[PDB]
C-alpha cells in the first residue's frame, strides 16, 4: 500500500509496436510513458526537481512554487508538490485551452495566465510576470525546466536503467522526441556510459526548430521543438537529429491510436516516425526504444477531431472511413434547407441597388441574370462583383445612378453542384469563385471565403 | 355644392416664381397643378378619357377600368371611375413604393404586382398581363395612356386655353416635362393655333432619353423619359427640347420647395430648370409659363430624404444645415460605441488563425501589430488582407499553418479620427482602405464599403 | 398671376356626399379643406396670424416665429412666413413620424424635438422649452395658437361667410371637429349672427375628451381633443358637442375615402361620423355642412394602413377584401418555411435540461411528449412551462437536478393548425397557450405572445 | 517487452487515502483502477470476455463485436479486440459526448448514435438497434456486459486475488460502487472465501437505485445505479449497501483530487463516501479497501467544471477561490455593458405601446416611469408585466388602445447593485423579479430566468 498517488511515478512498462513498423526490419519497441499517475512523462522529473530543491536547502517547507509552465510539466509538479502540501503558483500564455487549465487548477494550483505569442523579453508575456512573482513572494522556487540538470539528472537514473533492465542491454538505438532537451540527454549519457558504444541515440524533432538547424515557426505539437538552445541540453549526445514534418506527426499520431491501441499525442507520433525512418538504415537484429512520452486524451479536440486537422493542411483521410462524401450542393446550405436565395441583379438595375443588394445579404459576388424567375438556363447576362463595383465608384468609372449593364465583369466559371470539396478545392485554385449549376439551372455562387469556413468546420 | 369630387379638376391657379429664376429675365409664372382633387396633373386626362369613352359607348355601364398605370394616373383614374362605380384593376411593377399601392386600394381599386426590370414584352411584366385581363374579363378597358389622343385633346381643351386667359395672350414660351407626350403636345397645338407663331413650345426631358436625342438610361425622376416613342406624341409641335440631368432636377426640386413654397416632386424641378435655361436666352419683356405636374407629399422619402439621395452621388447640402460635421471617427461606430474591438493578428500567428480572425469579426482587413494590447502606436509591422490569405492560400503559394509574417502586405496609409467624411470618401480613392488613428494609436480601419454603407444610411 | 403660392389660401369648394349618408334625410355637403396650398385648414389662421402680428406692431420684418406645434399648423406657418422670409423654429414632441419633420423642414423652418409624454408642465416637454426659446432670442413671437382670437377671427372672417355665400342661406346645421375651438367658434358666430338662429352649431370630439365632458386620454386621432379648456373656444357657441370614438372616426374615415373619393384623415371622419348621427334628428328638406379639415396623405401609414389598425382593436375588416384568409398554421412560421421544430422534453429528462430547451429555444411552453420523433399523436404525456419551474425551482418545491415527469402541467388544449385567426383568438380568450395538431400530430404551439405580435404586424 | 498494450491490464497500484479520511478510524486504502491502459477498471471484464468468447468458439476469427456500450467498457472492448483485428460497433445514446464517440473512434470503431430517453424497448432505442445488427451482421457477438457471467468471474479471479495479496489478507472491509454488480460479485465471493467471514462486503450506490431500495431517477454520475435488476449481480454477496447523492458524490470527487492529487470520476467520489461512511461505524485496527474505477480527464467539462455544476444544486464552492465575488451589478450585463437601456413605459402610452416596448426589448417586465430619462429616483409609478397585458387584453378587461395607467400592478421591490447573487437567489425565492437600484436611481430588473441563465452560464 502506497504511501501517495506520487510513489507510483516510474517503473513504466515497454511496448512492442506490431502493424505500424514495416516488414523486413529490426523490432521497435515503445516505451509508453502515459501510464504514469500524472498522466505525462515529466512527472518523473518533477519529482527529482522537487526532491533536490528540498535536499538542497531551497525550498523550505511551507515555499510556493512558480513555474511558467504550459500545462503538461504542471500537472506533475503540482500533484508532487500536493503531496507534501506546497501551495503551487502557475503561469500560462492563452494558448492552452480551459480543460488543461480546468485540469492544473483540480491539483490544488493556482494558474495566472498572461497573453499569448507576446514578445516574450517584455514585461508582457508569462517569462517576465514569472520572474516578478518568483522576485515578489517570499519562499517561492521557480525550478526552471529548461536550465535545470535535475531533468536529464532523473531520466539518467530512473529512465536509462529501466530502458537497460528491460531490454538486457540488447537495444541499438534509443529515439526520442527532443522538445526541452531532457530524455534524449540523460537517456544518452545512460545508454551510452554503460553499453560502450553500441548504442546511437537518434532524437526527432519537428521540421523547422533550432535543433533540426532551422529557423523559428509557430508549432503545433505541444511539447516539443523550440527557437533557442535550452542550458539543459548536450548537443552532442545525440548523433541523428531527424527532422520530421507536423502532417506526418499528426498522421503517425492517429495511425499509432488506431492500429497500435495507444492514444499518445503528437510529439508521440512524431517520435514513431523518426523511428519508422531510423529502421530503414538498420536491418534485422536491432532493437529500436521509442518513447512515448504522453497520453493522447488532451488532443480529444486537436488532433482526433476532424475539422482542426483540416482548419490547416492536414487530414489525408477522414477519422474513420469514407474520403469524403460531402457536395458543393451541401457547401451552400449553412441551414440544411437555406438556399433559395439565387442573388441576382438584373441588367438594367442601378449599380447603387446592386451595391445594396450585395451589402444586405452579405455576398460579395453575383450574376447579372435576366429573366428574373430563378429557373433560368446558362442564359446568365454577366457577374457583377463588389469590390470593382467599389473600386469603379470611388475612381470615377462609373457613377451611383448608372446601369450596372455597363460595368458588369463577364460571367463567372461554373461547375455542378452534386459534386464533392475535392473538384472545388482545386477547382477555385484558379479563379476567386464560381457558380454551381443545378440541372443547368445556377442555384448559387461558391467562393475560397465560403470554402474555407465549411472545411474549417465541418 | 358641387355634385362630386372628381368635379374641382381644373381651373388651378397660376403662380409666379420669384426668388429661384435669376434677376434680368422675363416672369417665370408657374402654373400650380397639385391642387386638384387627384393632387397631380394627370387627373386632368383621366375625366376626359372616362367622358370619351362613357360617350362612345366602349365602356359600358359596369365595366372595369384596367391598365398598367404608374400610380399618379392610377389616382386619378380610380377617383372618377368611382365617381359612377367602374371597377378599377391595376397593374404595377414591384419598383413602385407600398404607400402608393396603399393610395390606389384606398380608393377602391384592386392592384396585382408584377417584377420589374424584366424585358418589357415577356410574360412576367406588366403589359402582357394587362393585356391577358383586358381580353379575359368581360367589360375591360385598357384607356392606355400612351397612345391614347384623350390625352393630348384634353391637355389642348382645359389646359391651353387656361395659359392663354389667365394671362391675356401675353405669354412667350411655354416649358413643360414631357413624358408620355401629353402637355406638351395639346398645350402647343393651342397657344400655337391662336397665337399665331410666337409662343415657342420649349420641353424639358431627363439626359438620355428618346426624345433629347439619347439612348436607353434607368429613369429616377419618376413620370418623364421614355425609351420608346409613345404613338401619342407629335414630335413637330415643341421647337427646342432641352436636356436636363438629375441631380440638377432633385436640386431644383428642393430648392423650389425650400425657396418659393412649393412641394414639388422630380419633373416639376426638371421643368423649372428647362424654363430657367430658358429665362436666359430671351431678355426682359417675356413671360414663360412653366407646368408643374405633381405635389411632393409621396416623394418626401425619395428626393427630400437625405439618405436616398446620398445613396446616389446626389445631395449636394443637407436641408437643415452644416455639410456634413460627421468624421470618420463616427463612421466606425454601427452601434454609437462599437470600436472596443481593433481586429489584430500578431506576426507569428498562423495564417489560418488570422483567416479565422477575420471571418469571426465580419471585416476584411486588419493590421499585423505586435504588442496585442491595442494601445500600440505607429509601430505595425503591417497589415494582412482577407483576398491574399485566400489567394496565397489557394495557389499554392502559402500554407494554411504558415507564420503570417511571411505573406503580410505593408502597411496601409492612415487618416487622423475627427475627420469630416468627404476627405475620408476622397482618400479612399487611391486606397482601398485606411487606418483611423487616434492621438497615434490605431483604433480601426475604415473601408470602402463601409463608408458607402453609413452614407448611404445616415 | 397670384405673386406667391399663399394668396391661394381660401376659397375651398364644398363637395356633396353621396354613397355615406343614408337615405331617408336631408342633404350632407363636406366642406372640402384639404385642397388648400399648405393641405390642410390650419394655413387660414396662420395667414390671418402672421397679418396680425404684422400690422399690429409685434412681429417686426426680420423675427423669428417660435410655434410648439405638433406637424399640421407648422406647415401654413412655415409657408406663409417663408413667403416674407421670417426664420421659423418649431419646437416638436417625438410622437411625430420623420415624414411630418421632413416637410416641416422642406419648407425652410427649423424643427427641434422634445421626448413626448413627458410632463407638460416641467422643463422636460415641449412647451417649457418654447416658453425658454422664445424669451431668450430677439425678435421671437410665439404665436399661441391655443390662446389667440386670430384663429377664430379667420374661421370668422373667411370660413364662416364662404359657408353661407355657397349655401345661400339654406343650412340649418354646422359639424365641425374641434379641438381648440378656432373653427367651431369662428363659423358659429358667424353662421349665428347672420342667420338669426336657425343653424344650430353642433360639434364633433374623441369620446372622453374635456369638451364631450370627460376627463383625459391618449388620443390616436391627431388633431381633435383636449385635456383642458383653450381660451380661444367659447362653449357657448357649440348647441351639442357630440362624442365619437375612434374605431368609428377611422372606420369612417376609411369608407368615405372608399365611397366618396375623398382621402381625408382622422378628425374628417370624426366630423362625418358626428353629421351622419346628427342627419337623424332632422328630416328632409336639410343641409348639413361637414367640415374636412385635413388631407389624408399623411395618414397612410397610420389608417390607411392595415397593421397599425390592427395593432390597436381596430380593423373591422382588411382594406379591400376577405376578413383574414389567414390560418394558425401561417402564424408559426416567421419564415415561411421555420416549422420543423417542434420543441420537446420527455418525462426523463432533468428538469434543468428543460428549462435549458426552453430558454434556448426561445419559447416559454413546450409538450413533453415521449417518442422523441415529432410524428406522435395525442399521446403526449402533459406539458412544461417555464414561469412553473422557474417558480417550482425558487420557492423549494423541486431541484434542478429532478424529473420533469413529476412537476409537469397537464396537457394543453389544442386547435387545428389549418384554421383562421379569429377562432384562435377567442380560444386564447379562455387560456394562456393552445397546441396547433395538424393531421392529428402537434406541430407548435401558439401563444398570445406570439398572435398578438403577428396581428400587430402582418 | 510486452507483445502488446492489452497484456498490460491489471496489477495496477494501491493507494492509500490520509487527508480525505477523518482522524480516528482505520486506513483507507483506495485501489486506484485509471492507471490501466484502457483508462478505467471496465477493461477487467473486457479482456475475460474476449479470451472466453475466443476460447469456446461463439466468436469465430473474424466476427464483428456489436454492443450498446455505454461508452467505457467501450474504450477497453475496442483495444483488446482490436489486439487481433476483431471490427467492434457500438451502439451509443446521444446522451454521450463528443470527445468520448471520439475516443471510440479513435481506437477503429464504429459507433453508431440513437435518441435517447425514449421507452427502453422501443425500435429507436440503442437495445432493439443492437439486438437488429447482432441478428443481422454475420458474425456479430453481443457481449451483454450486463448479464455475463464473465464479469464478475474476471473480477473474481483478478480483482480478489490483487486486494488480499497486496494486504498480506489483513483486510476488513471492501467497499466498492455497485451498477450492474461486476466487482461486488466477483470481488466480494473471493474476499469471503479466503478470509472466512470477516470481510464485509459493503456497497455503495446513487441514493434512488433499485440496488438502494428506492424507483427510478435520472443519473448523473455515469456508470452507477440502475432501474432493473442485472442477471449478473448476487444479491447476497453485498452484505451493507449504502446509499449515497449525486451533490455528496461530486463534492467528494473533487475534495479527493483536490487534497489526495487522483482525478477519479463521480463513482469513485460516490465510493470513496461510502466508505468513510463505513469508517466510522469501525474503530481503528481496520483496513478498508476501496476501488475507484475511474478517471476523471473525460469528466474535465462536468464534475470539474464550474458552470455544470451550478446548473444544478450542486457547487458548494468554486474550485480557484472566494465564494462568488459576483454581484447582481454584473448579472445585468450579458455584453460586459449592456444595461444603457433601462427599459420603461410612461403612464400615459398605450398599452399597445407598452406591449411592444416589451417585445421589441427582449424583456418580460418593465416599471412605468414618469420623465422619461432614466435617471430618476425611487419615485416609480409602478410596474407592468406582460402576462398581465397579454390577460387583461385577451378576457376584456382591458382595451389593447387604453392608457397604461389602468392596468399596472403596484411597484416591484428592489434590491442594490453590488450585492452578491445568493443574496439576489433568496431574495427572488420570495417575488418574481425586482429592480436594481444604483445609489437609488433603479438601472434594470433582474429576474428568475435571467439569474438562473448567468448561473449556468458563468
Amino acid at each position: 500500500i502506497a504511501q501517495h498517488i506520487s510513489e507510483l511515478i516510474g517503473g513504466t512498462p515497454l511496448v512492442r509496436l506490431n502493424s505500424v513498423v514495416p516488414d523486413g526490419a529490426g523490432t521497435v519497441a515503445a516505451k509508453v510513458e502515459y501510464l504514469n499517475p500524472g498522466g505525462s512523462s515529466k512527472d518523473r522529473i518533477a519529482v527529482k526537481m522537487i526532491e533536490a530543491a528540498e535536499a538542497s536547502g531551497q525550498l523550505k517547507p511551507g515555499g510556493t512554487i512558480v513555474e511558467p509552465t504550459s500545462g503538461n510539466t504542471g500537472v506533475g509538479l503540482a500533484l508532487v508538490a500536493q503531496r507534501r502540501g506546497y501551495k503551487c503558483v502557475f503561469v500560462c500564455p492563452d494558448k492552452v485551452s480551459e480543460d488543461k487549465r480546468n485540469v492544473l487548477i483540480a491539483y490544488g494550483a493556482e494558474v495566472v495566465v498572461c497573453p499569448t505569442a507576446v514578445p516574450p523579453h517584455d514585461p508582457a508575456s508569462y517569462y517576465s510576470v514569472s520572474d516578478r512573482l518568483v522576485r515578489d513572494i517570499d519562499g517561492a522556487w521557480k525550478p526552471d525546466q529548461y536550465a535545470n540538470p535535475e531533468g536529464p539528472a532523473s531520466h539518467y537514473v530512473t529512465t536509462g536503467p529501466e530502458i537497460w533492465a528491460d531490454t538486457e542491454g540488447k537495444v541499438t538505438h534509443f529515439v526520442a522526441g527532443i522538445g526541452t532537451g531532457g530524455t534524449i540527454t540523460g537517456a544518452g549519457r545512460y545508454l551510452k556510459e554503460v553499453s560502450g558504444g553500441r548504442v546511437r541515440i537518434v532524437g526527432a524533432d519537428p521540421e523547422g526548430s533550432v535543433y533540426s538547424g532551422g529557423a523559428g515557426r509557430p508549432y503545433l505539437v505541444e511539447g516539443v521543438g523550440e527557437d533557442f538552445w535550452p542550458a539543459a541540453y548536450d548537443p552532442s549526445v545525440p548523433d541523428e537529429i531527424i527532422a520530421v514534418s507536423d502532417s506526418d506527426s499528426f498522421d503517425m499520431t492517429r495511425r499509432l491510436a488506431r492500429e497500435e491501441a495507444m492514444l499518445v499525442g503528437g510529439s508521440c507520433g512524431m517520435a514513431v516516425v523518426a523511428a519508422l525512418k531510423v529502421a530503414e538504415e538498420a536491418g534485422p537484429d536491432a532493437l529500436i526504444v521509442v518513447l512515448l512520452p504522453d497520453g493522447g486524451r488532451g488532443y480529444m479536440s486537436k488532433i482526433f477531431n476532424d475539422a482542426w486537422m483540416s482548419s490547416y493542411g492536414f487530414l489525408r483521410s477522414r477519422l474513420d472511413g469514407s474520403t469524403e462524401q460531402s457536395t458543393v450542393g451541401d457547401v451552400l446550405r449553412r441551414k440544411s434547407g437555406a438556399l433559395p436565395a439565387l442573388v441576382h441583379t438584373h441588367p438594367s438595375e442601378t449599380v447603387r441597388d446592386a451595391i445594396g443588394i450585395l451589402r444586405e445579404y452579405g455576398v460579395s459576388q453575383m450574376p447579372v441574370v435576366g429573366a428574373e424567375p430563378p429557373v433560368m438556363a446558362g442564359e446568365v447576362a454577366g457577374s457583377v462583383s463588389e469590390r470593382e463595383l467599389l473600386s469603379a465608384v470611388f475612381e470615377g468609372r462609373a457613377k451611383l445612378a448608372d446601369a450596372v449593364s455597363a460595368h458588369m465583369s463577364p460571367p463567372l466559371r461554373m461547375i455542378g453542384a452534386g459534386e464533392l470539396v475535392s473538384a472545388a478545392g482545386k477547382a477555385l485554385r484558379d479563379w476567386d469563385a464560381l457558380m454551381v449549376v443545378e440541372e443547368g439551372k445556377p442555384v448559387g455562387v461558391i467562393t475560397r471565403y465560403d470554402l474555407l469556413g465549411f472545411l474549417s468546420e465541418g
